């Protein structure tokens, strides 16, 4: 049981690669109000398909939980749980059965176990901007996004002595301490949203209109170039664009839409 | 358990890179005639540290079984396996409890279960030279090299219909057939000896003198290029050179010594 995990976590890290594209997206859902996300448990055990799924960005504490894929597009069927306290942003991350949020109004991270629904860990980020001061190009207090991909959990977020550039942090899932820090060049207000593939930061140029990819950090050698990956942003307004390396996508939330994009890449 | 040796396979081909350096050899045993081979079975389980070795590249069949790495060095204790048929060269591999060699006078190959002292496999390998035709630049009837690397069974030969240029086929450890092909441009007849390190061929310029690791071929992507990666020829004379995924070194046959060599991967 155990060894399935493990073995999979480095079938995951052998298949990695450069991004070269994304696909069209596809419609999953239409719901919710103009901002949010949705996920799915890359980390969930065999069966358990749930959806977890939070609408706007602010002093709502609700949390709902869909029992599968095909019940979150045709159904309404879910349940709803309270989180002790309101999120800040879409910045949310669902990894091996907790919930990781930025907690309202504060550089707070705090980790929520959802099925004994009881915080686990609570620690801040240091030097993390908070409260609008460095979101995304779309606002809505993003000013941390948690992430997680092949390697574990991660926090994109800004600090000032960064002068408001993004800042990558490797958390640790349980003690939620930073394990190594990487100071990007690239300003989180003008980044419409960003995302880790493989160890790699790649940054959108804004949140309407044209999209692309046209930032990429890699952290295993911090480095980093600016590139030109478009992708399609089918209803405008994105405000939610996260990694999924369970099934290779980015989930997204797009003008009240709830949106996938298969990506593509690099395979010798 | 199969799980086990399931991830540990994974382990090791993510902790795959280019070579990027060869240590100084260490001499750990001197026996034997001019030419000859000795290796350990990558996949040998745990409390396995077996010595295999085999004297000469000809008129030979029978393989020598030491208890370890310690007991090679320091004795003469060893049990005899004899093979149904001699082998041809120095290219033999021990590999999941299996000898794979070529049999003598021909370009057919064997997999010769060690235990229960079987044939368990027998095909001609296709269009490929034997008997001192496409040979590596020290002769020996070293026609055909079968080796073992991260990613599994290979065996390295040379064609007429590819002017006499190295061929790279990957084997499949049960059946023998050839999954894959490669084409390569680099004379048989120059090459001084190969080994494969992460699905990439590395082909040093001479059993002699200066040797050095000069060409790399990667089979990810059918590209070569020119490298400069030194290694010390202690004895003069290299009739065998090969790659332990396991152990990360080069294992060789040094005229009449066996010595050891650690590689360095990016
Ligand atoms: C919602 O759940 C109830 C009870 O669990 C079930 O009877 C009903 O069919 C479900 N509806 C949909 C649309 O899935
Ligand atoms: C996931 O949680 C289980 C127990 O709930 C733990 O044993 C396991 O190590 C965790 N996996 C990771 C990758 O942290
Ligand atoms: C990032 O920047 C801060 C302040 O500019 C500095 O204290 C820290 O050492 C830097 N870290 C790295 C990895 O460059
Ligand atoms: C991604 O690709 C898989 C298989 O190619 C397909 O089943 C799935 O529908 C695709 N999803 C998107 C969002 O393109
Ligand atoms: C071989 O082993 C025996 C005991 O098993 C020992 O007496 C003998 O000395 C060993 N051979 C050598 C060359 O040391
Ligand atoms: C090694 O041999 C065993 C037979 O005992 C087999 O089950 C296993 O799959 C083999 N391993 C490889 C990598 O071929
Ligand atoms: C290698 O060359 C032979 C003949 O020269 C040809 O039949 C074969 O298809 C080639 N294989 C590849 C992979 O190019
Ligand atoms: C190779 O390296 C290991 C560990 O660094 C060491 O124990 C061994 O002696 C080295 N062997 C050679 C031949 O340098
Ligand atoms: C999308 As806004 C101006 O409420 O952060
Ligand atoms: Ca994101
Ligand atoms: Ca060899
Ligand atoms: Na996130
Ligand atoms: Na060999």
């Amino acid at each position: 049981s155990n060894l399935e995990e493990r073995l999979r976590a480095c079938m995951q890290k052998l298949a990695c690669g450069k991004l070269t594209g994304i696909s069209d997206p596809v419609t999953v859902k239409t719901s919710g109000s103009r901002f949010g996300s949705w996920m799915t448990d890359p980390l969930a055990p065999e069966g358990d398909n749930r959806v977890w799924y939070m609408d706007g960005y602010h002093n709502n504490r609700f949390v709902r939980e869909y029992k599968s894929m095909v019940d979150f597009m045709n159904t309404d069927n879910f349940t709803s749980h309270r989180l002790p306290h309101p999120w800040s942003g879409t910045g949310q991350v669902v990894y091996n059965g907790s919930i990781y949020f930025n907690k309202f109004q504060s550089h707070i991270i705090i980790r929520f176990d959802l099925k004994t629904e009881t915080i686990l860990k609570t620690r801040s980020l240091d030097y993390a901007g908070y409260n609008n001061m460095y979101h995304y190009a779309w606002g809505g207090h993003s000013d941390i996004d948690l992430m997680v991909d092949e390697n574990g959990l991660w926090a994109v977020y800004a600090t000032n002595q960064n002068a408001g550039n993004i800042v990558i942090s490797k958390l640790d899932p349980v003690s939620l301490q930073i394990l190594q820090t990487w100071n990007t060049s690239y300003p989180k207000r003008s980044a419409g949203e960003a995302f880790i593939i493989c160890g790699t930061l790649y940054v959108t140029n804004g949140y309407s209109g044209g999209t692309k990819v046209h930032y990429a950090y890699q952290t295993n050698a911090s480095t980093y170039e600016y590139i030109d990956i478009p992708f399609q942003n089918k209803y405008s307004h994105i405000s939610m664009l996260d990694y999924n390396p369970k099934d290779r996508a980015l989930y997204a939330w797009n003008n009240g839409h709830q949106t996938l994009y298969n990506v593509t890449l690099f395979h010798a």
